[PDB]
């Protein structure tokens, strides 16, 4: 399988890190969006895409939606690894 | 429809067409047990046609770091030009 997300919670339950691995493209966007618990109460969310490749603008746009949805729920959101994930698609776009 | 060669610091040169069908034969081209400081996998001579073929490249890159050398990738951009363009 080509896409996988896991997460780890903070001790106090205030911070969650999602670890995104593998291939993000239109065909994985639905499972990608399903991996996040958007209404979990959190102060901080990290989406770490360092181990993944973003292969199309759909997927970039899905990632930006995920970010906006967490923000809307009150979380401060960080993306880690965007440069590595997105190198593929940008040098080629 | 692809071939893999190498030069001894090792560089693997992948050429040809990378599809679903060839992945295991692809994984067999590499010797990950060779303790090595730095491995380059150069895919500039190859076309990555689908998501499964790139996943296999990422897996190979991972077993080289696991063992563990530092791994780079030349030509990912031109290798995956076919996949990026295919998906867009």
């Amino acid at each position: 399988n080509a896409f996988a997300v896991s997460s780890e919670l903070s001790a106090c339950g205030r911070a969650r890190t999602y670890r995104v691995e593998g291939q993000l493209f239109y065909g994985s966007v639905e499972d990608f969006m399903a991996a996040f618990d958007f209404r979990e109460p959190l102060e901080r969310v990290t989406i770490d895409v360092s181990r993944a490749h973003i292969w199309d603008i759909s997927s970039v746009q899905a990632l930006d939606m995920a970010v906006l949805k967490f923000r809307r729920e009150g979380a401060e959101v960080r993306i880690v690894g965007m440069n590595e994930a997105s190198e593929t698609l940008v040098d080629r776009l």
